[PDB]
Order: C-alpha cells, then structure tokens, then sequence
C-alpha cells in the first residue's frame, strides 16, 4: 500500500530525539506480568507494531493495558488470575511473545506457549530457553505445536548458557526471580536491555546482581511489586541516525545518546573518517568528506551489533574502496544486499560473509524490505543513491522504527512517505 | 485463506499421473519468441502459478498467448514486432521471467529487463547471465534497476561458467542459437530441463549439440520456425510423491517416471530400504517397514537435486537413526525445518548442514510454508505425523503442484484442502 | 636443507616440456596389480617422490617393481600371489597408497589397508571407497587402524556416489573390472585421470564404458592381461606454466599440451587478459601488459580444478585490482597465502573465501611450503616480487614437480636450487 | 623418536598438581622488558619447549635468563640497552614470540619483529597487533618478511578491537603502560591469563584498570621497576585432567584449581554427568558410569574456551548418543578428529561443526598428533579406547604440558613414553 520515496544528495543537519527501546521495552511488559499487586506504569514505549502485538499478547493472559499514545505511556493491571497461553496467532507475527513464559512460571507454575517457526533473517531455536526452565525445576511437553512448562516449584541453579542469547536470558532471568535460593547464569547476554530489565526487576522487589557482567546471579523473592519506569533509550535507532549522518557530510545531534551503547558504531565510524563528539545534549556526528572503508564483524555485546549491520553495510557500500562484513549472529542477514543490487550495489556473499566495492554510484529504483533492519538500511541507501528510490514493504520498518520519514525531512532529507 | 489438512498413519497405494516439468515449461515458454513466424503448440502444460505469470511476462512483450487449462496446452503467435521490457511488477513475482533477456537479444538485438532482487531460499545474482551476453557482443547499462542489454550483432565465443547455472545457460543458449559462428559453452548446466530445451530449440531449426554433456556446441543459424512440442515430466513432482510411497510403507506407481531423471533419489530411497522397480508403466517405489537413516548432499546435476532436498529431509526426520543434510546450491533453503520444530522435529542447523534425529514422533501441528517445497514437505511429514496437521501459505504450492491434494487422496491419504 | 632462490622481473619466453601425470600414474601402477600374467611396462613415468613411495607400496605386496629413470620407464611383475597389507608406515606419507584396495579385491579377494590420518588441506575420509566395496558384496572390519575387505565373490551393483570423488571411483572400478555381471556408478569423477585409468585396464582386458561422463558403466571379466601404457601429460603441471607466462608477461609454448584438459584455467586466464593459441606443437599463453582481476570458485571436474588454486592465486595477487577465490572441494588449502603475508600479501581468509587485494606489491622474503601446490604457488610469487625470495620445504615441492627450477631456467626465469 | 603408549580400561584416582600457565609466562616473560633496572624473578614457570624458545627470544634481545628448572623459576635482568630484532628462525617455531613488541616499543620506540607464517590450526593475521600500533602512533614498514615499527612518542588514544584477541590485548597494553595519557581498549580479550598479566605490569608500576571485564584503561607511566611474580596455575592443563576423570570413571582431585576459571567446562562435564565438587584442596572431578551427550560451542572467554575443544572431543566420542562441536575462534582446528578415525571415530566434519557418534567402541592405532592440545586429546582417547594406542609428535604434546605421561601414571593410567 506505501512507500517511501527518497532522492539522494542532501547534507543532514540538526537534532534527533530517540524513542525508547524496542528490545527492552518488549521484555519489560513481559515482565509487568510479576506484579501480583499494583499497577504498573511504563514511560518513553515507542509506537510501533511490537508493541501493540505484546499489549495484545498480554491482555490475553487476562491483564489490562492501557496504551496512551500520545504520553508514551503504557499502564499495566495484573492483579487477576493469570491465563497461561500464548498462541501462534502472535508467536507467528513476532516470536519476542515467548518472554512471558518466564513470568508465567513464576507467578503460575504454568506457561503453554507456541512453538516459533522459521525467520526470515534465520534465527536460533528456543532450546536455552527449555535448557534455562528445566534447570530450574520445569518439566516440558510439547503437544500440537505448543510448548508446554509445568514447575510446581522453582528451584535456584547453575545453568550455563551455550551462546549468550538476549532472549534466554529474559526468559531465565523472569522465571528465576521467584526461585527458591540463588540461580546463578554464566555466559549471559550482557546488552543493555538487559541491564534495564534487571534495573525494574530489582525495583519491583527482586535481588538481580550482575547485569551487564558475564555472571549474573540472582536471589529468589517471594513477592514482587509494580513500579514506574522509563524505557532506556534506543540505542539502534540512536545508531541508525549515526550512520545517516556520517554518509550525508552531515552534522546531527543524537539527542540524550549514550555513547557507552554504541562504542563499537561509535569506533568504526570514527574509522571511515566520521567526527564523532559527546556534549552536554548527547552525541554529535560529523560526516567525512571522503568515506574510507572498513571491515566489519558481528558479535554478541560487547562486540559490533547486528543489529546494526544492515544500516552499516549502507554507507560500506558509497566508501570510496572495497570493505567486508562478517555475520556471526544471524545466518541469513544480507538480503538487503541481494535487493541493493537492484540500486547497482556491486557486492559479493558467500556464507557470513559479504564483499563491498564502493567506487560505484549507487541508483535509485524500486526496492522491497525483506526485515525491519534492512527496511532501514535501503532508505539510508536512498539518502546517497542518484535518482528516485522507492522502499516498500514498511509493515517491517513500522515494527521498529517511529515516524522515520518525519524525523528524517526534519534533518533536512528529502523522504516523503506516501500511497500507492 | 486455504489450508491442507492432514491426518497420518495411511499407506499410499496406487497410480499418480505426473505433470510437465514447470522448469522446463518456463524457458521453452520464452524459446517460442524466437519464432518470427507460425504459431507454437505446447502440450503438457501443467496449470500453476509460474506459467500464469510467464504468459503475462511474454504478451507483455506482444504475444499472443492462449493457455487452453483442460488440455494443457498453449498456443503462442510471436509473429509481430515484440516490445523489449519486462518490468520490476514481473520480475519481482518471479525472477525466471529474465530467460526472455535471451530471446530479446537474438530477435531486436535489445533487452530491458528487471534486475531480480532477493530471494527467500537465498539465490544467486545474474552475474553469469551477463558475462555470457557479454561474450557474445552485448554491451551491459543499468539504471532505474533495469539492466539494459545492446548488441547490433551477436557474435558466438567461448563462454565458461564458473558455475553450472541452470538460467545462465538457458539464457545463454537461447541468444546463441541466433549469433554468427560458433559458441561453445564449458561448464555448462546438465539438467535434464537443458536437454529439453535443445530439443525443442533444435526442432525450430538450431543447431544445439551436447545437451546433457559438460560443454554445449552452438552453431547460428538465421531463421527459427514454430514448432509442437510435448513438455518433459516433471522429475521433481515425480520425486515427490516417491518419497511419499516411500515414507508411508507405500506401494506406488509413478506413471511414466523417467528413472534417469532421479538417479540420486532412487540411489538414496533404496539406501534407506526402499524398493524401486522400473516397469513398463513407469517407477514403483515400495516403502519400507524400517526407514534406514542416510546422508544427502545437494550439488548441480548429474548430484542430488537441491529441488528435492526439503521433501528428502520429511522423510529424513522420520528414519531410525541420526540423518545429515548437506546444501551446497542454495545459500538458505531450510526454513521447512525451523517449522517442522513445531511438529516436534529434532533438527540441529549451522549453515548449510542439517542435522535430523528420526527417534521422536512427528506431531500435528498449524505450519505455514515459506517456499514450493518446503509447501510440499510439511504436507509429506503431515502423512507421518500424529494428529492433525494443517498447511498454510499454498500459494507457494500452487507455484509447483497441481492437485497435489487429490493425487494424494487418490493414493488413499487423508488429505484435505479447505477454506479457512 | 635446499632452498629455491628466485629474482623477479624477467619474462617468461621459450617451450617447456611436461612431464605424465603424477594423479594418474599413482592409481595405473595400482591396476597393474590386476595382471595375473605378463610384464606391465608404463612409459612417461614421472621422476617424483610419490611415484617412489607408490613402488615401494607394490613391491610390499610381493611384486617387482623397476624404475628405469633416464627412460622414464616403470616395468611391473605382478604374476607371484600378492601380499594383501598395506601398513601405516606407507599411508601416513601419502593416502593414494590406498588404492590398490580395489585391485587387491579383485586379485584376492582380501585386502588389509590402513585408514588414512588427517591431511594437511583437509581431506575427506574413505566412507564412498568402503560404501562401494560393501555394494559389490565385501565385508569391511576395522581393527588396530586397518580396513580389511574381504569378499569371496564380487557381484556388480548400482553405486551412487554423493560426492564425484576421485580416489573411491578409482578404487571402485579396480575392483569392479572383475566383479560378476555390470557395475554401474553415477556421480562418478570425470577427471582427465580417471578416463587414463579406463583406457589402460580397457587395454588390459576390461570392460569400462562412459569413463568421464557423469555415468560409468563396467562389465565384469574373468582375467585381466598384462601391456604397455604411456602416461598422459600432467595437465596441473602444464597449467602451472601457463600461469607463469600469463603473469610475468611471457610468451611460452607448452609443448603437446591438451587444451581440453585445462578448460577452466585457459578460459580464466583469457578473462584476466592472456591470449592463449592452440598451436601444431601445444598450447601458447601470452601474458597481458595489465593483468585483470577474476573470481575463481573450485569443482569438480569439468569445474575449475583445486590442484590449480594456489597457482591461480599467486597470478591473482598481482592482477590490478580485488579478485575473490573460494575452495569448495577442500576444507583448508588456503595456507599459502598465510604464508605470503610474509610476502606482503593482502589477503582475508573467512573460511573457504579469499579475498585478495593485488594493488600491492610482493616483497622477496624467507617462505616455507607447506603441501606441494604451496610450493610452486611461492616460486610463481617469487616471478613477480621485489627483492629476493627463498622457498623452502621443497620436499612438498618434489612430490609432484619434476627439475621444476631448471624449466624455469629455461624459459628465462632467475631460479636457481642451492643447499642452506 | 618418541611415542606414548597407552592402554584403555582404568579408573583414574588421585590428586594432580598442576603447572603455571603456558599462556600467562609467555607474555609476561615479554613484559620483563619493561623493567629498565631490577631483577625479574617468575616463579611457578612450567617446563615447557616454548618458555626455552621465549627465554631464546628474550637473550637475543640483550637480556639475561636464567631458567632455574628444579625451583620452577627464572631470573630476568633487562638493565642493558636492549635489541629490538625477533628473526624468523624464532618466529617461525612460535609465534607468540611477536608479544615481544609491545614491550619493544615502549622501550626503545622501535621493533624489528619477522611476519608470523602460516598455522596448523589456522590463525588469524596480526593486523589488530598493527591497528592497536598505529593508533598509539607508530608507523609500519614490511620489508623481507618483517614488520618494523618505530615510534618517537606513544600517545594513549581509543582503540576497538573487532575481536577481543588475545595476543592483540597483550601486544597493545604493554605499549600502552608507557604511551602518553589514556588508552582506552574496547572489546578486549577478558582471559584469566589477560587477568595475571595485568597484575604483573600493576606491580611493576603500571596503571591498568579493567583486566578481566569488556573495557580496558590503561594510564601511562614514565618508569616501570621488576618485581616478583607466581604465574597463575594453567585452568587448561587442569582442565585437560577434569576432562580424563569424567571419562574414566575416574576420582580425581586437581589440586588448588581455580574453578572460575573452568566455569564452561565445568558446566558442560556436569551436562554429560559429572560430579563436580569445590573443596579446600581444589576441584574434584567424579566421572559417571553412563556419559551423556552434549554439544560445545567455542568462543572467547568468557564462552568455552577453543584450548580445552580437542580433549572435550575425546569424551564427546565416548558418550551415549550423538554430540556437536561447533569451532567458532579457528578455522582448521578438528585435525585431530581426522586422526582418531584410525581410532574407529564416527564422525562427520562440515565447515566448523563436527558431528561425533559415540555409540561406538574407539580402537588403539598409532595416531599422529598435529598440534598441542591434539597430541593430549589422542592420548585421552587412548584411555578408554580398547586395544594400544601409540601417540606420535610429542614435541607438539611438550610445548604445553609437563611430565603428561607421569601425572596420568599417578592416577593409575596404563600410559608409557618410550623410544622408538
Ligand atoms: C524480536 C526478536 O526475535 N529478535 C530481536 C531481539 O528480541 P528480544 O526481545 O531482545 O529477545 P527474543 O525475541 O526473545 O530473542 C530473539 C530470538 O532469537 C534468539 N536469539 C536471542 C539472542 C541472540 O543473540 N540471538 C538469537 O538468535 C532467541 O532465542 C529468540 O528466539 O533479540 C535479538 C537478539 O540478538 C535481536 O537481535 C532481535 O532484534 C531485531 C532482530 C532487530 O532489532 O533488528
Ligand atoms: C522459477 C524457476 O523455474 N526456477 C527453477 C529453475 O531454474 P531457472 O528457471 O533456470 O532459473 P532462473 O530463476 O530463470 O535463473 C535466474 C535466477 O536464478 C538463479 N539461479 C539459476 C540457475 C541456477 O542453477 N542457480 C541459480 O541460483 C540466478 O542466480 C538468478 O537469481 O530450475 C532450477 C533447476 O532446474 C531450480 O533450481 C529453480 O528453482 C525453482 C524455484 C524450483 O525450486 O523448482
Ligand atoms: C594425490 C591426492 O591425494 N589426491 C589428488 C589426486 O587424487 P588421486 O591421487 O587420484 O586420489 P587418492 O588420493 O588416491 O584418493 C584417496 C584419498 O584421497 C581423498 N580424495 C580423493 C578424491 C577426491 O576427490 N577427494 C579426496 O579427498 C580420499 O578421501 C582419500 O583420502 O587427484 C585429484 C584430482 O584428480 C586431486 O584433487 C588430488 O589433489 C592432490 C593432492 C594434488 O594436489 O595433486
Ligand atoms: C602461539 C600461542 O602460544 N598460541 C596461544 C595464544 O598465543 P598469544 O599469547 O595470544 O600470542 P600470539 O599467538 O602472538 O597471538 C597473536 C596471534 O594469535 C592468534 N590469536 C590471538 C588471540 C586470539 O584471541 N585469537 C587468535 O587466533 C592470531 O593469529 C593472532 O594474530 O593465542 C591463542 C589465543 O586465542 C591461544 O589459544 C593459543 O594457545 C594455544 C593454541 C594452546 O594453548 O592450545
């Protein structure tokens, strides 16, 4: 029904403001669901469709959740007999949904959650999850495409994590507050939305040490209470904006940015020839004259992000050289690459690795997203192409970034986002 | 809104009729436009999606095209000046729609075609296309993502393909026969949808030897006429239903199946106990009591076909014992199995391996389908599986398979195909 | 402790003669085991270190074995019965020493050959030789690090081989000669090697159809005879020379080269800018002033050869611009160009891609091979480096190069072989 | 010369002392340079090959080592004017040698340091080494195969690693304890041996801040002094031990073992059944009657560490059921599991995942070791396989373990080394 249509040739300047995190943001609803009493009231939720998925995801565990979008404001009443399933109607749309099964255990002793399919962008099973539950004292069936966690009693353990999964780690993390005793995670996930999840945890009442390092330890409560809290901004639209900058010989005040979320962004910018400055209002990118290419590796925090590297791959893609990325978190994450060919990318994949030449203009053309990352990826594309790009399929740039099309005429580009 | 049902615990028995191939229907569908008079009849036209689409790709380019559905046939007049464009609307829905770059070429001397974009299963690009056009004379623009080819005269050349790119050398083939002198292909594909079209390319008046062989000889010729030709059967829907035979203790007889068209599969079903007998009516394929575990690794003809490795891996999952697949032709086409993890599939993946433990049932479950086969493998486990299994996504069905419903309830399988 | 020490900067000019193919010489004095009766008398045996080893492997199963040097001459008795083990000592230094596996099934019916170790650049194991010997009716047991085979009677059967493999088609159709009724193995290798072999036991008395298509077929005999037999040419070390005239700006003929044995690497020179003639006396390459950057990507037969990816890379790493080169048919055969870092060398490895950046010069330096295409990829370095190279580990190098620096010498080349 | 006899079927029973760190002498043995006045005294130095190759390295710098082998201590004086060359003839036995040049640099503001070659196991490149360099202000040169790095005046600066590197963070830091201000590395290596070195450098004057955790910061100083120092005990020489007495059945104490520095391993044994145990007197390792599968994935600390993958393997092949490795840190590091096919392992390699079915009853062969940590995981095979096994290139085994043969013959191991 929509696209966004870009022309190329225009300098970014001014100030952007962030919306909060979509990846905490997703688990902190999660996680309202731990408050046998009291209302929870969540500041700085972005609008985007995760969210109203989650919102639905958790009203049908019998919860009420009130969205004010205007305040970005989200207040949550879980102070009902909880309802324990969560079916492949939302798992199917959005797999973050299978968070709530840790709170599920908790509160219950009892989640019946929907197996996830197959992701585009070729993501891992649920087993650490399952290895996290059973660790503690779950028992797990699976029956008609459901999985099935029965613990009458939660029990504190060692459970070492294989890779340092984001998602595990919730769900480990939310079943393990109530726990009886000490559970103690090596090799969790150490990205600040975790760091943020454990802040409202251990304001809710829980005992969460340890976040952020690569041992977290965590002593079981009996009792947990709703709070206020204000979603830790995102620091993938943050970097999104960074990059745009830094392609456009642009100057952008990234509003309230925290630097220490984006260190390797931040270093590799730098290295491609960006001024990248802290001031009192955030974070400041100056864009090169000439962008200088650089090689580029995924990894789990602290490591470059994958999240960031479709948008990454765009401005490795007008460096005046050859540049590389390696992927190592995800297995099928560069088909945003194989679209931009489309726009004369000359680029070469094989496996995890993608090979950039960037002494070529880049075309514009029509061009469909396949993910929301490289929904924004081939917008910024569009901000150095010559001609007309056309970017659709923005159901998948709406699941993660609010009104970029307005933030982004407000830099001074020229994006229009309108029917077809 | 559809969806197939299907209960297990059925044995196949019977006779299934087999349509022609839809790999070879596409590029002989394009093959009709190099003749600049008289009317082509094409027989055994299967009734699928693909062949919908490749006859609006070619009246797009002034054709008449008349798709006669209940005799499988088609009747194309391409006697008038063609137009020379295939737009992103076409490509996009298919990117087979480029073997007419080919044609296009050899008729005007000029094409304009879509450059094709991502693919789910994680496709090459075009590259090898363009080198072979190259070769002959053509001169290579791209703008508003079209590729735009020129040659005032092809003029033949030897021509290695780093790989044996089916489309490549269809492509290839197809401007050659047109070309001065001599063209030879090295490394050409060997497919037996190559073969046929040399057949029919030959009886329009070529000069195409070696089809089959590791390098294809082409000699110009001027003037191509109009020609009736019978579409080969299609080898993989014929494959298809002899892993079914084979997964449900079946008694099958694939109605005049060309053995020599699945060497591989017929070599690995006997490997995993089946019994499979050429006979005057075509290949009987008998399953097994004990379906024995095997390994499989997908490579360019005369190996495994990758368009029978996800029904292969159905069968797979149900063996007695651990199973390994390997992919070597398609970068991501496992997707059937992260959702077979819904039908409690035990399967590892890490890149292009899979690795299936068959001692655990299958279970019903809701799946949606992410490509053709992988359409046709959920319905395949569906057959083994205990419970209810329901498929959603046929439109990627529908691409490959006519009826496959009905053959399968012809063979006595519980399967159905319903609204929603 | 010898050392090859090499200036660059000259021009390749002159004819060079090639030595009979070490890859085929290796399994024809394995075949001549399977004469019961006669003198075996091979021709343009080459003088190198496998040949030496592979005699002594022979003579140990109770055979006489004469290698005259000077005639490059080889006569085999093999009419006393034959000892059946083939111990460690021989297989640890050299794997095609299990070769004679088949033709000692044949002759004996029993066969006790040890299990092959890791290799350097990443070797299959033998699982297709074992799978073929147990279709033709063998027993295999494993015990202190031997495979013994025994079979009273070999029946012929249908074999499919999941991956073309070399080594297991040769030692498959040495016993398949003389199995009861036809063989038939699909997905057989195609090499160049393999067709050498089928001539010589054809010769001999055998009944060996479709040697180097995708397709061979064998009907069984009774006995097998005794003959002469010249070794083809060595088409790796011919297109070993052919890259150093393509890269050093030379004009060299090889002498009775055949053209058809080097498709790929003729074809990718040509891309990289060469001009290449079949000529009355062989075949004549003709290095470019600018030397062009290409991609290569190894195969199977008819592919582009891994035995000539090393040399392939050296000419690579001095072409004007990024070429990409990816092994699919070893695991680890990139260690040269870990060595030729030392060399200046701008390379990045990511499993089985190269991506090397030739805007750089090679710098002379102390390098050591570490398998026998290293070797010469150094030496071939070493033409186009500045400063002094010296290669060392030329063991490696005489294994498959006979006077390797004296042809260099020859064509103009500063090589020379000293002690250390 | 040498090989280790082993025969299978014992229970391991004891206490076992282990030796200071391979990994943590080497480099501070590099950074006994930095102290321009005093006696160095290390104590608790293992005797292993690579400490006489360092102290090697060290006196042709113009230093005095005395190796007190009875005493496990060595004596540094480096009051002298050092030299700053490392040849190949060092480098090429051991390229650990280069972390020599950071102490170099901070030193005399230059190093003259041979290119390492090429690695068995497949290593990276130095180019993090050379990043880390330039950015504190030194300019490179390569000439004849060495890497000269000369700096009038280091200046702190901030420095991303792409990959937290070991060798890359010690090079780096002990440049930097002398550059002017601040350094700050981001994504550094958080080894426990990263960890002794920093509390060496801290003793001798330093100011290195963050050891251990993902940001380093390192505040420069103008003097360093020598001090003593106890090199911490070896977690993967313990670890190897653990890893013997959770196949044997064994009851094993590993005296003073410091189990954060094995949790993986730890963690993973007790998946596979282990009882595992802190006490007073260290860790005690308790093997199971019936092993369980699991599967290993490497990575940098703190995930399992790629050091303890090949003895892992050893108990990963004698385990019920079927077990992944998936080698993330080295591209070539399975050779050992190509060799252990003489031992009748079933497994499958693809790439960096190996697939070990353990239902089968490992062989006494003799096996080649390729490298360190395979010649320990092939004489752990030895102990549980049935027949004599006989381990070869035990000059790779003594590069990293001391008296191996002795300490296993302590535990009631039926293990011999003797001539051959
Ligand atoms: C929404 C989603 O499924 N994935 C998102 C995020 O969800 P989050 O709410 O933090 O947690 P989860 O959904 O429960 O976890 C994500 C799913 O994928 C597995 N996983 C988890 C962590 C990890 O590092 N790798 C990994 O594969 C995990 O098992 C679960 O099934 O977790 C990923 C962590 O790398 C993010 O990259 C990804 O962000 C998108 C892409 C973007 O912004 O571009
Ligand atoms: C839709 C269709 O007909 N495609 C099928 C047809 O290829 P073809 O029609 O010749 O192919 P193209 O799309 O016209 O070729 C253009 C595009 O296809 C890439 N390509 C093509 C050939 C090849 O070997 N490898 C390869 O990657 C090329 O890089 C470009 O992106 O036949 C092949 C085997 O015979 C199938 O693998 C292929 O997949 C169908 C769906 C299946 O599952 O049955
Ligand atoms: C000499 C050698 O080791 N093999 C060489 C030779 O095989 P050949 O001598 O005829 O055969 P075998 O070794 O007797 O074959 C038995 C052994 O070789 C393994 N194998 C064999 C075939 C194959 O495709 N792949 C493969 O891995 C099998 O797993 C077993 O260990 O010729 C092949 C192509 O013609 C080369 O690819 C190969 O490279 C050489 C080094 C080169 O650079 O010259
Ligand atoms: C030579 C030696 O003693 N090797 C050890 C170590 O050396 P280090 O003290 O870091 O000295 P360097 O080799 O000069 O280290 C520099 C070079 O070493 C590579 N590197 C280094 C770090 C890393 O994380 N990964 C990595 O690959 C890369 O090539 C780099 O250029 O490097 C590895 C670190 O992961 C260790 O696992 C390895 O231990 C052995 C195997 C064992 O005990 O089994």
């Amino acid at each position: 029904m929509e696209e966004i249509i870009v022309r190329g040739g225009n300098q970014l300047n001014g100030t952007v403001r962030i919306e909060g995190a979509k990846n905490a943001v997703l688990p902190i609803l999660a996680a309202s669901l731990l408050a046998e009493e009291g209302i929870t009231t969540l500041d700085n939720v972005p609008i985007l469709s995760d969210v109203f998925t989650m919102n639905q995801v958790i009203r049908h565990l019998n919860v009420d959740v009130d969205f004010d979008e205007q305040k970005n404001q989200v207040t949550i009443d879980a102070s009902r007999q909880l309802e324990i399933e969560a079916p492949y109607e939302y798992v199917s749309q959005m797999r973050a949904s299978i968070v709530v099964m840790g709170p599920l255990l908790a509160r219950n002793g009892h989640a019946k959650v929907a197996m996830p399919g197959g992701c585009a962008i070729g993501k891992r099973p649920i087993d650490l999850h399952l290895k996290g539950f059973q660790a503690l004292g779950a028992k797990i069936i699976q029956k008609n495409g459901y999985i099935e966690a029965i613990a009458d009693e939660l029990i504190g353990n060692t459970i070492y994590l294989d890779f340092p999964s984001v998602g595990a780690t919730q769900n480990i993390m939310m079943a393990a507050v109530k726990a009886k005793g000490t559970t103690i995670i090596e090799n969790v996930a150490r990205e600040p939305e975790i760091v943020d999840l454990a802040n409202i945890l251990n304001k809710m009442g829980a005992q969460v040490y340890g976040a952020g390092t690569e041992t977290m330890r965590i002593e079981g409560v009996d009792h947990l209470h709703a709070v206020n809290h204000s979603i830790v901004q995102d620091r993938i639209e943050a970097g999104t904006f960074m990059v745009a900058a830094a392609m456009t010989q642009g100057n952008v005040l990234i509003a309230d940015a925290i630097s220490e979320h984006n260190r390797p962004l931040i270093s590799k910018l730098i290295e491609m020839g960006a001024e990248i400055i802290e001031e009192e209002g955030g974070v400041r990118v100056i864009g090169p004259k000439h962008i200088l290419p650089t090689d580029v590796k995924t990894m789990p925090h602290p490591g470059f992000p994958t999240d960031m590297q479709a948008q990454m791959t765009a401005i490795q893609l007008v460096a005046e050289g050859t540049s590389v990325v390696t992927e190592t978190v995800f297995e099928n994450r560069f088909q945003h690459l194989e679209e931009m060919r489309r726009m004369n990318a000359h680029v070469k994949i094989d496996g995890n690795v993608a090979i950039m030449d960037g002494n070529h203009e880049l075309q514009g053309a029509e061009v469909y997203a396949t993910d929301l990352r490289a929904a924004a990826a081939l917008v910024l594309a569009g901000l150095k192409a010559n001609g007309i790009t056309r970017v659709r399929n923005l159901n998948y740039l709406d699941r993660g970034y609010y009104n970029f099309h307005i933030k982004l005429q407000q830099l001074g580009a020229d994006v229009e986002r309108v029917d077809m």
